[PDB]
């Protein structure tokens, strides 16, 4: 009974890491990834965890994910905005398709998973809803025109849905590592077990 | 008098960008007048002799392809674009749908975007040229109701940083114009990009903010 927890990009990195410390943790987690292949072997290392593969941009995948962990879970407690790709390359050399790809699934990916999960989380009486900041920290660099634009974006999106979703005992916390995956995990976890009361509203670790 | 530059200016039939092409005109510059109210751009284009309608939505890189080519073959050539197209929508995060966030992102962040890519091909064209960035409190000042809004604001600031470190090296300048921190008026932010525009070239200003004096 420590809570159903969904976790984009799970496959790799961040992700990962979180989705096994949460498993390992007692938390019963909801692996949301692209790559079918990692996840599935990810999926038979935690077992018991609720393997989703899927696309983060689609929001028909988001229903299909969140209507998952309540049907598995019996509820949803908390959602972890991790999925994030780049494509680094001079701001006027990128397609328009690179330019989506990047905030489609950085920005626009963690839009619709909190429209889709709050629905989930009000009817447990609230919630906890996590977003990874920029694994280069929040100054522009060159080649990262998309990435910094997703991840400024996060930023604009987060602070406006936690005053949204404040009233509604919902909490919106920013983990911002911007070192080693385990470390950022470890932010998450925090972020879930300590606030509760509603109050941090972003962790961040030293470069 | 008639070679101060050509401009691109979207979001140009009202507020900053209406009040923007009246002062760059009125200065000497050339100008395009790029919105999609087409009445309303017909009818500021005939208060300004030369002024070029360019109807169009900043979404559409087909848009954003003609109006820069229409540019260069009225004008000969194109030496700035100012970015103040915008449109909003704030309610609750939850409550958005895909359709509307996406009319606000895509709108005030790919079109920037859009237009940076657009727009720097024909200022490599003539060695260098300017690209202005009008920015809002909106881009640091998180608001209920303003997820889609304030996300493309913030990620604004994202596209405009890495934007000026890639385009600096190849003479283009990119610099963002915006408000400070706690009434502006459209004639102050027109001004603010007029400087902007014209200023001697030596590691030249990023950034401009402005504030109620
Ligand atoms: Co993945
Ligand atoms: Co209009």
């Amino acid at each position: 009974m420590k809570g159903a927890v969904l976790i984009t990009g799970a496959s790799r990195g961040i992700g990962e890491a979180t989705a096994r410390l949460l498993h390992a943790k007692g938390y019963r987690v909801g692996l949301m990834a692209r790559d079918e292949k990692r996840l599935q072997a990810l999926a038979a290392e935690l077992e018991g965890a609720l393997p989703l593969p899927g696309d983060v941009r689609e929001e028909g995948d988001w229903a299909r994910a969140v209507a998952a962990m309540e049907e598995a879970f019996g509820e949803l407690s908390a959602l972890v905005n991790n999925a994030g790709v780049g494509v680094m390359k001079p701001v006027h050399e990128l397609t328009l398709e690179e330019w989506r790809l990047v905030l489609d699934t950085n920005l626009t990916g963690a839009f619709l998973g909190i429209r889709h999960a709050v629905p989930a989380l009000l009817r447990r009486g609230g919630g906890t809803i996590v977003n990874v900041g920029s694994l280069a920290g929040k100054n522009p660099f060159k080649g990262g025109a998309a990435y910094n634009a997703s991840k400024f974006g996060l930023l604009g999106l987060a602070g406006a849905a936690m005053l949204d979703l404040r009233e509604a005992n919902v909490r919106v916390v920013n983990v911002l590592p911007g070192l080693k995956p385990e470390d950022v995990a470890q932010a998450v976890l925090f972020a879930l077990e300590m606030p509760g009361h509603a109050m941090v509203s972003e962790i961040e670790l030293r470069p």
